[PDB]
């Protein structure tokens, strides 16, 4: 906070993801479901781009599941993670690396705004 | 119905998805599973284009689930939406847009048809 | 196994996904959560690109939901389908197609690798 996406990093150079942590000590139930962690990782993404969040292999594998969500390519806020304990408690905690931004070219269209 | 994709509206210049509705009011549970919800839309693609269906983000946090669907090039069917209710009864009004269409490039590879 | 992407098929020419198998027979119910299934294939990937596993819709709408994977350019492992039975017991025969890979372009930044 407030911090662009450029000072997100990637686990190896043929990384497709970029690396997303909580900020924040989170504990998550199955009850709760979903919830939104902060990242304090702000848009927008770089021109002609927009982002995808996708869940880490390693923590979807133990219960919980990020939703894949859409990053506009002029979204300036903060990007959160949606995730829900699938099964059992979860807990993240601070610093923990729990989602990764892919970025994708933005294909234009002629579709109205609207 | 039958509605082409060139229909759908962007929320603003730079969202990266094509909002999808559902054409019915729906009620879902958690034990429902997963339910198709008619859009009215149908494809075809772009040339050179596959679309991904995607949840927005401020239906997910409202507890309803969209399963990322591939949307092939020369699909000429309908849109569905393959929609959960994650923890709670949720309900779809006529008319409100529940997911987003995100076209990507459609990469060509010698991998054979079968 | 070891088994490279070249030898994945596509349903038809316009398919957008590569079909991905188990090579086991897999049965999962809703307590056991995320189980990662075998596929024989492995990565890398066509330069440039980068993989999502996703499901396919036939099979989520039958209660098996596989949760979106990203495979790196550079993975030389074992591409694992991630699954989840959502509200049933679900049976995955040796051999039945239960997701499926897209390939997109690797978008290059000057991100840091840490
Ligand atoms: O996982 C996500 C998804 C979205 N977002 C932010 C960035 C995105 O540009 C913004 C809007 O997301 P979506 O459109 O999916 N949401 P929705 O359609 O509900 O809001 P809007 O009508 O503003 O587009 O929310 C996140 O921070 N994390
Ligand atoms: O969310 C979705 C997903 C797919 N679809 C449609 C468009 C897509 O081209 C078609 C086939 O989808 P997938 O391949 O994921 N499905 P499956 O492999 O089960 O069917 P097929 O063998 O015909 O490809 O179903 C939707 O309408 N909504
Ligand atoms: O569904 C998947 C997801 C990932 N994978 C493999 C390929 C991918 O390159 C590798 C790493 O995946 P992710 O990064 O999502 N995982 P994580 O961040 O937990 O591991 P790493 O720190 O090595 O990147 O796991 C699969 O086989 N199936
Ligand atoms: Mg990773
Ligand atoms: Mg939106
Ligand atoms: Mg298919």
């Amino acid at each position: 906070q407030k911090q662009p996406i450029s000072k997100l990093t990637r686990a190896t150079p043929g990384s497709a993801g970029l690396d997303l942590c909580s900020t924040s000590h989170t504990v998550l139930t199955p009850e709760m479901g979903p919830q939104a962690l902060s990242t304090g990782i702000y848009g927008p993404l770089p021109p002609n781009t927009f982002g995808l969040i996708l869940g880490r292999s390693s923590i979807t594998m133990k219960g919980l599941q990020v939703y894949p969500g859409v990053i506009d390519n002029d979204y300036t806020g903060e990007i959160k993670i949606m995730a829900k304990a699938v099964n059992n408690i979860v807990t993240v905690s601070q610093g923990n690396r729990i989602a990764q931004l892919i970025l994708l070219p933005l294909i234009e269209t002629d579709n109205k705004v609207q």
